[PDB]
């Protein structure tokens, strides 16, 4: 059934419709602004997943690069992966607990006008497809981007407006002005401006929700009745609580635990408990018995934070873990640093590469991820040994890409323009116990100064967590504790992973992963203020190992040199089709580029490389 | 045991041998023509597959590109995938029912002379390897390509002859002149010529079969006795028929069903039936009980078509489903169209790209798929939501490649030479109920006219299906119905998916996927004539939404502009090693190419891009 | 707990430490020499693998190419794969039997100085991580590279020293001077020099082991107690021996068996035996019953070699299998050969490609594998039909890469410098019964001569195997037989696959895969001498099919031609941005490169290609 509604920006209209395209899907929708149009579908199986969790995947795909100008579908980009993840975070929290059904959300860019951004359209598209579908989902959600252009707050800024915005904030909101997801990149802006952007953004999401609710009412939606919701019965939970509460409370009030000892201790309680349940309730099911212990471990864990204002390691609500750092770890590295916060350890390196390396030989491949502004990028890895695990170490890793992008944008505003080399930061998490991406931003800041990049200011980030008590009637929050710098266990037993970074004066990045079906604006405002205190604490300790850029780049650093070649010798110098230069580059790792008729510029990664190149060229 | 036979073309000899190479394989063969030689192997496991179907995979691989001139094995091409699929279709129908054994056919191009095509050799190679092996296979098959060069029918045309042929038809034949597989691309040729090519082709396959039969007789082949053939016992089938026939007949004579309601209705009968079987035959096996219901659903379904000359949706044997179409769906698209036939929906877009984009920066990668003639290509996608399913959306999809290639060749003959841009068609199946590839050809034709490409004539395609009654003695067809424009259900319960496309005056493409062990020439001749009627019907309705190309390209279309740069400024314009031009392209999506000393040509995808480029260049 | 030791070269210090980085891993270590530093981790699960074997994977990764100069981690290279495999072979033999626990070893290049090679550091790193971990592992191992530079034996030669070394030998040693792994590439050097390198290398490994033992003692290591070691009980083995010994002895003393008949015959004994065990020991476990028969089949098999000095096919300890070969298999191939040794068959082809093809258009991709010296490479494939199996035929295959590299280096020293084309050898194993890589070297030598490459001498290789009797007290070898040219079955029931290749006068390559926890130097010296005899025997039979290079390249061979283009016509010749040349290359498979202002060089793969190019250019 064709249906359509327009939502006023008010500056620009959002056109939402459904009922013409892809009508076999459980849900489908198209969202258009200007001449950009996105279709989103939602499909969810009726048979339970072999998984003992909800398998949800979001796939946002584009058909061309560079504002829809360079066709690419005939042949995964960064943009696609990051956009998929943003949509995922905007919808995941609103599925019912126990909904273990294979569910897929796909996005099709029907048309892109190079002016109106399709990413935000797709988030809204997912919301309306789910809303109009028979899939249980506690929405609707509405989403907008907020920019700050020439001093003004602009909703859903055009691509041109974005290029001069000091803010790239995306907000997804649920009814009653609850925040479901916050994603932002900012030019080191004032907390007060950042926070006002959030409130404006939320306002607009509520308008979009109103439009969606109209659409739902016209469509006459009847949700499916899932075969089963896999939540443990109140009986098995109550009993489990009886059996394990005292041991769990003991474990969680023992401050001498570290990550590993604490986990092994709850695991011991789990094994015993889980076997005593198997007997009391022989009527199956191992997975439900497993669910029950997790529910109880979680509740005991949280009740202590709520009742005693103490955390399982003895910290205050606002205390940072101990931090230590070092720069200049290894002599040959252009810059490096080790950043340790509690049992989270990341090693960061900077490497200067040629300006040329920011571009691939193939035009269309280049267009895909584009050329990094300031010729600056950060690559993040989370290898399996960081958690004493075994894992795949090849291929596309979406989480690593997302985390890298987060730490990259945290750092991006302090990077100088017109640096003579490409700046590559590598962040590698060697030990993991919470907020590796925020440690990557910190480590990156230290290594960048070590390397002698004159960054404008140091950068640090931290994760804020959340524990709530909500009435069983409505989902309404009757009490809550914000946690500074959360342990792994506080993330998984907690309600959010609110990662925010910036300088001593402003905010550069935010990624709020919220696991409740939305939270009040007041809670996120407080989270931001609380993180601001911790950030400054991290910066003070960071500034004691290094507080300004090395006054030059290191001895071992790259060098650029200009080489004159007379026409008489060009043909021999370059070789047929430039073969000599290509061979020179492969063999010495230098990068040569012809500047004019007689002039060639040589980038060498080290003085040793240049020497070797000077000898290969000295024929 | 070394054996060899030569089959006369008669113009060119086919040399078939076995017994020297890869003698561990269940079967092996080499086939040579001129100085091109192909080895094919066949391996089939003796233990049943966990699959409840026959797992058959064909892998044809080349070692170089461009007529064997550009080595590539040191590092999946289109050619490889399409060739694999053609071989698969030529052999798959001849395995016995219930043969659930992992089976792999591999092709090795021992040598390629750039004159004689290895693809056809490989099809024959697969046939002789299977024939000489202990693997149950009801062959032999013979295969030839038929060309039409300068007015003459030529069997196995050379590569040079192919380049001037108005026909590229491949036919695989079984004994008694049965057609197993038909694949063809034609320059919009007369039905009568196309049909004569088929008869000539079949004649030649029979000669090849005679040679293969000699080889088999000399070798002394003894087929294995499979552990079991997984066909349901006549007992369980007879009973199931008793239980379900009346409900199934009711469902299949209710014309008010649509795809989904019909499937859910037979599924309800399945659940009930399948539980009543479990009781009557508690002696296992769930899969056999499943097989039995499918056999019965199939037979009931087919008996109605045969006995009453009516189809499950109420159509005549020759009736098209309702069709509707639209062009100009979205303003920013260079061209677009939506084509709907029954519950099959595909969205087609055309996008003009630079001539340069038809070539990759890497020579060897370029050689692999080569440069598309007329700089024209079509990319097809069949996303999972088209059938309300969940699926992988990344990586190589062989079916999508095959379908795209089919719709591409359907359209290729009407495309003008020397168009100023690369023409890319995208076909996306949004709703699926039969013949998405033929809808892609139709949609492509509409979108191409929308975009203002002066194609010589409109193109449409359609699928013909088949239901036969054969005696249980021999496989001989005692009666049959050809079906115009088949539903999904008529494909899977049917005997073929015969997809043919062309213009009002001729044939451009054919892909006959035949599921019986071959069918008579007469049946395919009739299928072609019947499809000709439906094609023209589709064209008449298509011509009512658009019947000629837009008289110009759209407002938003690409533009080419010439830019003069004085030697004095070249070095600054281009930058070191052309860095500026590369950056310009990545940032604006324009494509610049130097024409001479002072002249640069700029391709811009839109006027907006060109403007931006004119400003980046206006420094 | 931070710990560190330095091991003197004595020329260069090896710095080994642990306890600062990645402290969650079961084991971790860093190894440094000069300013190159490598971290290695080891993780092993405590729960048994579903596998009925030890799942061990080694992943060595670099972050840049070309001596650490070209960053690549932002995006598997040959170097990475070959290095991973070398580390794997150095540690795998030292795990306890039955240790079926998922285990992963990862290597992180913390820093690379372009002087000291990280590969050898990583091997040592793996050894110390395992040693310091709670993972059962019978080490330590020590590893060094030995070079021969300007007449002197140099341990851990620098990258500069390696470039002028006539030897690249890596040795991994265990305590009491046992050799665990030998990997070497040599410039056709004297057996006596090669053997002395091994002894020097082993000496140095013992020094490294001493350092590691200190580290272990300081750390206070307590190994885990695995849940279970999956070795069959002596009871089930003793009984199985009773049941099957006589039939197994009969099968293994029947010289009329071939590979397939022998395997089917032991399999028949297995089926019967395995069912009689199920009864005698109904107390499970199928896998243990399976293990037991394999242990017994292995022991019976080996006892015959030991007691009777006869092998299961009737051969002497030192006898080669029958060999036959052929060159010039197919007319269009630049060179080709078929090499058959017993039931091992490989087809080798040579193809001349452009010098340009040794380089990719993308600089950074080129740097990754670099440019092959002498513009020579070998690509090896082991398709599934070679063993009558079904398998994946796409994607990265680590074993194929390793084997190709082995045969490549075997041949590399005899290749002439400054050949006018890239030389590509393809080796394809068509039938497999032992030592396919050594057959690839032999086949490559024949095909190279066939193709008219003036190689300095013929090359052959062969595999030596080993059967030992060791006391049950210590692992000490009380008796042993070296086997010339081993069957598949002698490899899997044997103690090593010692693959060595070279010319009549010297050694070019070695890959010793040893499956015992190290073997005495004396045994490898004897293996080398015994292989020397067989190599020369293979060379004598090879020289009877071809004993010198064809005096010219074949008729069909590539041609280079120089084409003069006047400035007046350049713009038209090359087209915009070189489009014409690119199109010419894609369409004819020729390769054009501009030599100067008016001169273009054309490489054509065949005279036919050149003709076509001369016509495309003759416009």
């Amino acid at each position: 059934m064709a249906s359509a509604v327009a939502v006023d920006l008010g500056n620009r209209k959002l056109e939402i419709s459904s009922g013409k395209l892809a009508r076999f899907a459980d849900g489908s929708a198209v969202v258009q602004s200007g001449d950009t149009a996105v279709m989103v579908t939602a499909v969810s199986k009726t048979k339970p997943s072999p998984s003992q969790f909800m398998p949800l995947v979001v796939d946002y795909r584009q058909k061309a690069a560079a504002a829809g100008r360079i066709p690419t579908n005939y042949l995964t980009s960064d943009k696609e992966i990051l956009t998929s993840r943003i949509i995922d975070r905007s919808i995941r929290p609103l599925f019912p607990a126990g909904y273990f059904y294979d569910t897929q959300v796909l996005c099709n860019l029907l048309a892109v006008d190079g002016v109106n951004e399709p990413d935000v359209l797709a988030i809204n598209g997912a919301s309306v497809a789910l809303s109009l579908s028979d899939i249980p989902w506690n929405g609707p959600v509405g989403a907008v981007r907020i920019g700050i252009i020439d001093g003004e707050y602009v909703v859903n800024p055009t691509r041109k407006e974005m290029s001069s915005s000091t803010l790239n904030l995306v907000v997804a909101g649920a009814p009653k002005s609850q925040i479901v997801m916050l994603e932002a990149s900012a030019e080191n802006i004032l907390q007060q401006d950042f926070c006002h952007a959030i409130k404006v953004g939320v306002k607009y999401t509520q308008q979009i929700i109103q439009g969606i609710q109209q659409l739902v009412k016209e469509t006459g939606v009847t949700k499916r009745t899932p075969q089963k919701l896999f939540t443990p019965s109140p009986e098995i939970v109550k009993y489990t609580h009886k059996l394990a509460m005292e041991r769990l409370y003991a474990v969680f009030t023992d401050y001498e635990h570290d990550k590993v000892s604490r986990d092994e201790a709850v695991n011991k309680i789990r094994l015993d408990t889980e076997e005593q349940l198997k007997e009391k309730f022989p009527e199956a099911d191992p997975y439900e018995i497993i669910e029950s212990f997790n529910v109880v471990a979680k509740e005991v864990f949280r009740s202590i934070v709520l009742n005693e204002y103490k955390r399982c390691d003895g910290r205050d609500l606002t205390s940072l873990r101990n931090v230590s750092c070092e720069v200049d770890m290894f002599k040959t590295l252009h810059g490096s640093a080790l950043f340790q916060r509690g049992q989270t350890q990341v090693l960061c390196t900077v490497t200067f590469d040629s300006l040329e390396s920011g571009i691939k030989s193939d035009q269309v491949i280049t267009a895909i991820n584009g050329i990094k502004d300031k010729n600056f990028m950060l690559h993040y890895e989370f290898p399996p040994y960081a958690t004493n695990e075994i894992g795949k170490v090849t291929g596309l890793n979406r989480r690593e890409l997302g985390h890298g992008a987060l730490a990259e944008k945290a750092l991006y505003p302090v990077i100088p323009r017109d640096f003579p080399f490409t700046i590559r930061v590598t962040s590698e998490v060697l030990e993991s116990n919470g907020s590796s991406s925020m440690a990557s931003a910190c480590g990156g800041s230290l290594a960048l100064m070590d390397s002698g990049v004159p960054i404008s200011s140091a950068v640090a980030g931290v994760a804020i967590g959340l524990v709530t008590k909500t009435d069983p009637e409505k989902g309404e929050i009757e009490d809550y504790r914000l946690l500074t710098d959360i342990l792994g266990i506080e993330d998984y037993n907690g309600d959010m992973d609110f990662k925010i970074a910036g300088t001593n004066k402003g905010i550069t990045a935010l990624q709020a992963d919220i696991k409740l079906p939305g939270i009040p604006i007041k809670i996120v405002m407080e989270a931001i203020q609380q993180a601001s205190v911790a950030k400054k604490e991290i910066l003070q300790i960071m500034n004691k190992t290094i507080s300004k850029p090395r006054a030059s780049r290191k001895e071992n650093g790259p060098v650029v040199e200009t080489v004159q070649v007379p026409l008489s010798k060009r043909a021999k110098f370059v070789g047929p089709g430039g073969y000599n230069l290509k061979k020179l580059q492969a063999e010495t790792g230098v990068t040569i580029s012809q500047v004019d008729e007689e002039t060639f510029s040589v980038f060498a990664p080290t003085p040793s490389a240049m020497h070797e190149a000077r000898d290969f060229i000295t024929e």
